[PDB]
């Protein structure tokens, strides 16, 4: 009854999920015309089946979006019983408000686009902001990296019991306080004035920069510099969604971090090779467990 | 062309907005069925008219929301050209994410209800979480009370050049930082773990608590003690939406605030008889300016930093 | 597979339904913030389940509506397989037309609101007017009190075989003729001119005022006075939905009725104590039987 | 700005309405594919124009409805500003509730079909059941023929001050009572059990049967006998929509009516050649006034008691 | 679980389908009021059932459309689990574009109408043009007469291996080339200038006019005349959907055709009697097989 | 009232259209997040304005489509009166039917995406398959490049009175026949079986290949050889949309075309540096005329046979 397809050139998260549920990825012919046009063909019957599509991540976010949507549509009009988008890293997630601008709410657009394409259900992990669940009318099961992040800090940072979790921006206070509370450590927060400012006890104690995602690393790199000026013993970088394009990769190595943790929502294989301090948290079991429980009607709230 | 209406019998902000535009409020025949059903009649044509309905700060949120929905419908099926719901204090705004609970996202529900009732446009002020514009498909104008607040601090607080803007929770950091920056001053941040912890310098500085709303004032009072504990000279509380239900008035009067400042999105006339500390920023002109501009197609974003 | 929640402070109709199907009401935490805001939390997994919500009836119709809608939404975005609103007394049912006014069609609003909230199906009893089924695009199963009303008249009114069923208004002719036809008795009808008018043989015969609902009782009380002036032996009052607020309760006792029948669509417990002539028809078996048959795909048309 | 069109070839009411507004009917190229498919062409731009399409009383309801739907679509995808379907006699109106049967609510279906075809507005007259405005989300103007009827009774019936307004069924009580009250006279009510039973005094009074429509006239003729049986001096029948299909003309001519009065929502030109009793109230001005007002944004509710 | 209703006076295709699946057509009371108004009543419970409606074809296309839609709606609001429209001959299919006119896209209207009425799925055969699948948001399973047409040409036309398949219009090139390719024969095409023009080798070889549908036959009759002037040995006429109204019937007999093949998407029984050269391809097994496989979640792509 | 915007940085057709209407392009602040996310800002009010957004021929179709969608949304939630997406070359148009495959109908998907993003209207040119207007519910204006093509043939080809209009495939017959008829000349038809087969006379005639687009030019080059094989004097290729990706420029330069003619729906400035054969029909005036007319409510269908 259950069927899993991968949505890209990228099949390393998708294949990991299918193995854990004892399945083979669905047979799909995906091609790109010389004029950049995406061609997708479901090479099997998905009729009456419970279909799951895991998004790709070749670095290009529009191509990945379009193939995601094309696949959901291809499956819907082929009488799939239910289509879920399994999108650990929600595209355009930053654009969830106008921000004192004539700016799009692109997160709401993408939700409208996922809905109109045919999606009946969304599985995602650690949304930038949580109200993006409210952009959909369909059920959204948003998973948390929180348990997986906490487990790493406890098992890798030795001097954690008296460390400090730090937000790289103003709009990250909620997330770092929560991480701090569970570990009974202190928290701090950075705000770029541009001169950077720090608020919270960081002197002679392990500092861990936890954030949802870093693109150019420009913010998180200067965040490490500041923390070291403020006298933190050592510094870390936890980034659930690791986009890491352009100057980021090199910026991290010239940076002082003892370790830079990520989750394989975006494949670090080619970049782990160009940076040794990086470590990946496997989020496939969490995604596989959330697919089985969704298909069986079992509680995902435990996860 | 323009036509303003009010909800229930709490017609003060509506009248204030109506006054500033040189208009009368439109006639509504509205009593409640002893059954608790609301009956509305629109006592005049709205055919091809640019209608504005102002949500009433009476005090029963489900009654108010229902009446606002009923009036939006009445005008839409009476062939109004456009119905704009002017909702200074957006109901159920605090319920905008499931929050690792199995809860409804009530903000989205109210957004869907407003939409199907026939609403074409939204005018609102300082959404608890701004991302609520994303809960609609029709355009939303989210007005900032920030400018009006900054103007109040500059003239009512002498030590404003050296004060500290404080967030009572961790979800108000993006709000306190931007205010501190426009005044070019320090910011602080209180986080209640469940004890309050403060991060940022407030020693020998006036501290100004900034929030979107105050409801039982439990948090804002324990934050006043905390700030004065940490070396704050004096504590101000500034709220956009002042609900002050339950023990809040008892919370405010015994609290060590110099002053508690609220806009008149929720009426404060009675609450100032029982509480001297409460001062009111008049927002009616910002709302009036927003309606005028929406009608003439002129820039509403001009209000986002500039008090009319 | 089947799950039943109650929608209010009111759990006397809801618990009766759950007992009859051998169930416990679902665990739900409902709270009202000091600023009258409703907070609802489904304290269990409703995923893959066939969910039924029975509306509350603490006298307040907006609060009951909002919690009804909040619960349907809470269940829908928590991947409930199907949500039904079990609303014996359809809110705002009177407002099903403009009536030569710039008035809302609030019954259509409420239907739009129930739909947009997530409802897939509606169970209701004796709608004010029947076209309210046509306000929805989802299936509506409207049950009839008619069999339960007829059974009472036969088993309680001794001199029924030659009685007269009377409509308190002009727009009730259809309902009273039907009740009269099934019992092979005569019918009559009242119309307020305000001076009241009567049409139909009522002299020296049992009179039974049958209506869908009475709020202030103002109409139905003066209807009893008129019938007694026109010389009816004794007078009754059948009101499926008993709202009975404000002056109504006292108006009924100073009224001449031998009995005032209702159905427990709205709880009379506290008011039966303040009026002895009242009798309640239990509509729980009809609602419970209509839930089981809806869940099993069995015919409800028999009911 | 205004642009009126007609359906099929039954272009009399359309022309009458067009005449009263000083307009020509818009060019439509419309023949039927021998296959029974309808082909419509709009022989002119409607771009940014306020379009009105009048449903034709030709006589084949599914053909008429389809053509009305096709024309609404053509205008909408030709960038009309607004398309209003003017449907004097609303099709499938008698199917508005399931009725303890497993039947479709056809009224709602026609309402959904009109809506998705692209209709922005509805102008109609005396809906069999009024609650059909509730079957739409777009605004509906339900016109009353009542005023025109009352004016007809006052001048054509001398005994009107002492007559009795009769409902032929039990679903027409809310219609006969309101008419009786405006004339300040008695009302009666016939109920066919399945025999007719009459309640209310009609002795030595002119009796006036009032209905929304007449179709085979079975009911209205057995009601005429019944009334004269009960002591009625003479019987009139007044209908808003006069369909008169099947044996109705044979029913009318042998029936003891003094006169059978119908509006021209359904054409009566041929039916008066074969039946002398039939008199026509012209409704074209009420419809013309309704279109004019809808265009200028003036009060249409003025027509609800006042004949233009 | 499966239920089949016929949508008209016409029950010869519908009954053939039900027999092949071992079923009886659903009990339905359909009536037409003296004012041409359609009355339909589902004389049984369709609750929780997988419902299929096969359209009628009494020659009238609006009456058939309205009863089709009325039945889909009647079933949807009676809690049918799934409603499919089985419409071998898609109504208004010609009107799929404006054609340099202010013309309706009536095919899109009808799709909107089928959707809004309640349909969840469409089964159809050899659409005029294929993008009509794209007019729906629901799944559309469009079947092909191609295999059934090819089988007839091979088994009835003796000299086929060197014949020529001819399009009666310009917008039929795609269809005839495909038929020609599968049989390894040549193709030709006619275009009315009105003087007719021919392009493609037709001399002294069997000619077969293949088209989707002919109404007045005006085009296809003159197409036969031209082909005979151009010197084709014998001429045929393959028309999947045989509408054949007005002058068509007589035009075919005065025409020179050796045979005129059709499919019983539109009943030829009364007209086969008025023309002997006509032969019908039975499309009931294809429709019955497509219903069973849709209901069981099996592949229809094989068909 | 009118306001034109462009996509990405390919602002040539937008400027050309803007020039012909005596307007500047509206300010857009648009860089791409190194993450490949597009960020758009509308650097001016669009409140109550008739907005037009021109899809950019930059070359990355999913980026272009996304940016077009993002800009449509930005304008809609900034209370524009109307947003019209001007899409000369409609993306994913070749995917309009499943084609006995289990494929998406991408045309409909793009149509749904444009619709929910907030589009009120579509202006496009020569849809690969025209039936794409049927994929929308909002009005679509499908412009013909046909007139501009016919004008090009009449003046650039001397032998046009005796030429042959050729379809490179079998899906272009309804396009080549109508063109041949307006010039009153012969038509031909190439069908690649998978070898090309030609039907129709081309002996000692100039042959003109007519298509909706050219992409790798595989087909159009093998059709040129085929035509010259069959006795064609010389071969022209005329395309509305000239994409020329992959080996097309190598395909064109070695091919026996006299000339390859394209409209400027997709920019050709660079492609003419590398290929002399390529000539450009300017379509900007047809698009400018179409926008002007859409704004003033004047007939756009006038463009369907007549070059402005």
């Amino acid at each position: 009854n259950i069927k899993i397809f991968s949505g890209s050139s990228h099949q390393d998260l998708s294949q990991k999920i299918a193995d854990r549920l004892g399945l083979e990825l669905g047979k799909v012919v995906t091609k790109k015309f010389s004029n950049q046009e995406t061609c997708v063909e479901i090479g099997e019957s998905v009729r009456g089946e419970d279909v799951y599509i895991v998004q790709s991540g070749c670095g290009e976010i529009n191509d990945n979006l379009m193939e995601l949507l094309i696949m959901i549509n291809a499956c819907k009009i082929a009488s799939a019983s239910r289509v879920t988008a399994v999108i650990p890293c929600f595209p355009y997630a930053r654009q969830d408000k106008k921000d004192k601008s004539r700016a799009p709410i692109s997160a709401k657009l993408v939700a409208n686009m996922l809905s109109v394409a045919g999606a009946d259900h969304i599985i995602t992990m650690d949304l930038h902001a949580s109200p993006i669940q409210g952009f959909f009318d369909i059920p959204v099961d948003n998973l948390y990296a929180e348990p997986a992040v906490l487990k790493w800090i406890r098992e890798n940072i030795s001097e954690w019991r008296n460390c400090t979790i730090v937000s790289p921006d103003a709009g990250g206070a909620k997330r770092v306080t929560s991480i701090a509370d569970r570990l009974n450590v202190d928290f701090a927060l950075i705000h770029k004035e541009d001169r950077m400012v720090l608020v919270g006890d960081v002197k002679d104690r392990v500092a861990i920069l936890v954030d949802d995602m870093a693109d150019t690393c420009g913010t998180i790199c200067h965040a490490a510099d500041k923390l070291l000026s403020a006298g933190a013993t050592r510094v870390y970088a936890i980034l659930t969604h690791g986009i890491f394009s352009g100057p980021a990769i090199s910026r991290i190595n010239n940076a002082c971090f003892e370790a830079v943790v990520v989750t394989n929502t975006i494949p670090q294989e080619d970049k782990m090779k160009h940076c040794s301090k990086i470590q990946v948290i496997d989020i496939s079991m969490i995604l596989a467990e959330a697919i089985r429980r969704t298909h069986n009607g079992e509680s995902v709230s435990y996860l």
